[PDB]
């Protein structure tokens, strides 16, 4: 049963696929990262709200530990900053999509201007507007269209984050 | 294994803490069945920094109802300071029926000041959910709804829980070796 | 420049005349339509010494008419008490901080036999013992730790109750 | 926005000019007791007089740079209704009054005290009516002010106007 009936037009990834994926990127950031010698854990800093699904299946599929951090930030400005130095630290941006790039390329300059020992970004979603953009994404789950997507941590007006699987919406709901 | 000799052994596996879950959101379910089609709101799931984290993103997608996130952040009792929100909510919840999601109640005084403050901010409905309840909590004076598993005293850290920001990423519930703690 | 015995701040003075704003415009909020139908003024009861500094910020926060009123109890016995009669009257207990109850709970029994309309507390500061015994309380600006703290009213042996902030005192001394 | 709408004829002064001048009054006896306590090593006492004094006893306190402490005491209209809770023999005095009108409050209250035999006593009055620029001498006057009734600031009628921030006088209506 539709948990938000009429509301999904088409599925654009499964839960099972998004699962899948996270499995393959934990496995793949966990051989890059193999704190044995700098002494401390991988840093992963969330993007809130997207990203929050993604992060905590993402750090339990990272098969070296990590630590936890969530940031939130507008449409330039901090609404919620770090508990955190991450000095010296390495980091890694977790996001749940990136478009335009210019959430990505600000959240970059803020976290670089701490000094870290790192910064590296993982996105579960990229879109074609990326391109354009000129920060550096290490990780990325799935390239997808263009199209506005819900779900996953993904809301359309803090609706529908807390769907299983990622789909586009039927146009009747931005009325 | 993540933290090689550090855990001393498991209170709960990663099997049995989604088992739990699952009940969890399902029993939540029922009693918010018609929350959406009556009040047009979805339930509102607040989290506190950082334990409920992983908690609270598995009991979402355990509870068959829409529910919507928002995340706050307290400051500890310990000189910590008073007691202040660090990282507060993005949205309103006047008129709202809210649940608080929490890792663990223990001595209840986190819970006590979170209750005091979101009350005040005058939603529909306020009620606790925790994953663990721990025996100093039958002191505590907030009411709580949905209790995950009640556990012994000890520290455990896994899903959630830390030790000085460590072992919050492992899938399971355990106990930490002297050597550390 | 800070006193010797002063670890650290607590509270700055804009902290807590930010928090005493908004208890000011609340407690109004609540007084208000009530106090135009009796006709009596909002009586604040101020227990000595340490709630002298937080009542005259306080009153002046408050955007309704209120009438100030001092008591002085041990640690039993009535120092100073009432000057008036608060038969009928409507009465807020003013206090620095709450820890065990125990001089709200003695406070409270001894003003509500006098017959107030209403009786209810504000507390500048309220320590966790307080909340663990689930002490009723309408009013409070700050949840603290059990630290030992001075200032705004707060003192130690008489000393520090004229700072502008509230500190916690350095544990080398107490 | 009046706390009591039509009460107040007109504000004879405002918030701002009593803060301010509570500043100065701070400083001046901050400058007057800071090598005079560090003798002795006991802070300056502080006794206010109820009720109307404790408005200015809890700004001026915070603008004196040196410790001090606080003493409360009410007396009638003249005996004592509360006393001193602590000896102050050899300590430094300062009384902190609202208003000296006639001055046989602060007549009566400076020879009770002096009784005591503390090490200095001094007189401090945030208004000061002109019978009384005249028995006792004050070291520390907020301000001169003509004969007229006023409230607010502490200053009361009938127990009421103490909780307005600044002093004015009343409507002749309100002495109905
Ligand atoms: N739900 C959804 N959101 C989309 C989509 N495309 C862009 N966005 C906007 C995602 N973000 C929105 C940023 N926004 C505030 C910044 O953190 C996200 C807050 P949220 O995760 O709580 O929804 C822009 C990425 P970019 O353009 O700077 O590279 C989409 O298909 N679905
Ligand atoms: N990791 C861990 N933490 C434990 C445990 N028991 C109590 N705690 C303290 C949990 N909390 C700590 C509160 N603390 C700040 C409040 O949000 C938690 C911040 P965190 O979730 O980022 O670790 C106390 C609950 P209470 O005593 O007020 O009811 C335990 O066994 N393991
Ligand atoms: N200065 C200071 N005092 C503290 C503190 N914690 C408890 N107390 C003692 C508070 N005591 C003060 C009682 N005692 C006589 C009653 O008015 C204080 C007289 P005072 O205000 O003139 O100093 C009552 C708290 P409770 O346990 O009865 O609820 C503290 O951090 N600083
Ligand atoms: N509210 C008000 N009161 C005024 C005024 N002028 C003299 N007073 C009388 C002030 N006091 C009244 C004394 N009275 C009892 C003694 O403490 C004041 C009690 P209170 O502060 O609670 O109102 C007389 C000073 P003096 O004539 O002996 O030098 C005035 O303009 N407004
Ligand atoms: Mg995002
Ligand atoms: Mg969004
Ligand atoms: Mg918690
Ligand atoms: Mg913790
Ligand atoms: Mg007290
Ligand atoms: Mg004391
Ligand atoms: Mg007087
Ligand atoms: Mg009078």
């Amino acid at each position: 049963a539709e948990l938000y009936p009429g509301d999904i037009k088409s599925v654009l990834l499964t839960a099972e696929q998004i699962q899948a994926r996270i499995a393959e990127l934990g496995e793949q950031i966990g051989n890059d990262y193999r704190s044995a010698t700098t002494g401390q854990d991988l840093l992963l800093i969330t993007v809130l709200k997207g990203a929050v699904l993604f992060v905590t299946d993402l750090a339990r599929a990272i098969p070296v530990p990590t630590q936890f951090e969530f940031m939130a930030v507008s449409s330039v400005r901090i609404l919620k900053d770090l508990d955190r130095d991450i000095h010296g630290r390495d980091v890694l941006i977790v996001e749940d999509v990136v478009d335009s790039g210019l959430t990505l390329s600000w959240l970059s300059r803020n976290l670089t201007s701490r000094n870290p020992r790192s910064l590296r970004v993982c996105t579960l979603l990229r879109k074609p507007d990326a391109v354009h953009a000129n920060v550096e994404i290490a990780y990325v789950g799935f390239d997808i269209p263009n199209d506005f997507v819900v779900g996953y941590g993904l809301d359309y007006d803090e609706r529908y984050r807390d769907l299983s699987y990622i789909g586009t919406l039927d146009p009747r709901v931005y009325q």
